């Protein structure tokens, strides 16, 4: 019948980062036509496959790279009996046995599958808790360009990145950032979870922002207030700077959900230099009243001065971190 639980504290990020997600197996993103002696049909569609299907094992053999199919295509022609490889749909394994045609120009065989092995993106680091070195970034799920389903994580990594310029566009929406991944390929964290609330990993060594590198308390949504707030993000080189914003509206979500705050960009400098929210600000953290309250997750389709944010506690849950202050052993 006693009292006294402690408060959880994270360090705001704001650094521009590159994100590389290595999918489990390889990811089928679509289907492809190959030349048949008589008629024209595609094996994968007939075999029993669809966009977003992950081909973890080819005839019982696990695949870890795009190059892994190169020995398989020649070998598949020779035996020519069936391709019985197993796919993974959601959490359900699916086994389809189908046979390879050929590509006329090269003179080699074809599989008729369009496939990709990874996803790549520029975003913003949201926070890291120091004792566990764990970090949360992006605030939203990473998806495939064509399938629009989530990349299932084998592993992944993050890197420093830079904003080299902002370019006006005569045709289309005007303001666009051009960003620079790290060709030194220094992996500062790994990625162990691609989630609706973001990508969560362990950092190699603590990072710095030179603006807000002191652990702050984290808020529940009932504590969010309409009105001024602040964000952290990079608009020149790799320097993280504060930007005045406003919580236009805030919902006290009673279960995990995506768009718990509506936001408005009111800082003049950002309003000039980007017009508001633009690409790479996907993990940029939102600080109100000395508390980290969330991350920038969306721009309005037709309003770059307004957007959405995700409440911090759904990110913290996904990251294994208890927000009530409890601590796990070892």
């Amino acid at each position: 019948r006693h009292m006294g639980l402690p408060d959880l504290k994270v360090i705001p990020g704001g650094q521009s980062i590159g994100v590389k997600l290595h999918s489990v197996g390889v990811l089928v993103v679509g289907f492809h036509q190959i030349n048949t002696s008589e008629g024209k049909k595609s094996p994968g569609e007939t075999a029993g496959i669809e966009a977003g299907d992950i081909i973890i094992e080819m005839n019982g053999q696990k695949i870890e790279k795009m190059n892994d199919v190169a020995p398989f295509i020649q070998k598949a022609g020779k035996t020519g009996e069936s391709l019985d490889l197993l796919i993974k749909r959601d959490k359900q394994k699916i086994k389809t046995k189908l046979i390879p045609e050929k590509d006329e120009g090269e003179g080699k065989y074809r599989i008729g599958l369009y496939i990709r092995d990874s996803a790549a993106g520029i975003g913003t680091m949201t926070f890291y808790e120091p004792k566990t070195k764990k970090y949360g970034a992006l605030g939203h799920v990473i998806s495939d360009m064509d399938t629009k389903k989530p990349i299932v994580v084998e592993n992944g990594e993050i890197v420093k990145s830079t904003v080299t310029s902002i370019e006006k566009g005569t045709g289309g929406n005007p303001g666009e950032k051009l960003a620079r991944f790290s060709s030194e390929r220094k992996t500062i964290g790994d990625i162990n979870r691609n989630s609706p609330f973001g990508i969560f990993g362990t950092l190699h060594q603590p990072i710095q922002n030179n603006i807000s590198d002191q652990a702050l308390p984290v808020a529940f949504s009932t504590e969010v207030k309409k009105g001024p707030a602040e964000i952290l993000t990079v608009i020149d080189d790799d320097k993280v700077e504060k930007f005045d914003i406003e919580i236009v509206s805030t919902t006290p979500q009673k279960f995990p959900a995506t768009k718990g705050m509506v936001l408005k960009i009111t800082d003049p400098r950002l309003l000039k230099e980007t017009g508001g929210i633009v690409q790479g600000m996907a993990g940029a953290p939102i600080i109100q009243n000395g508390k980290v309250i969330g991350a920038v997750t969306h721009v309005f389709v037709n309003d770059p001065t307004s957007g959405y944010g995700v409440h911090i506690e759904w990110m913290l849950s996904e990251a294994g971190i208890d927000i009530y202050g409890k601590e796990k052993a070892s």
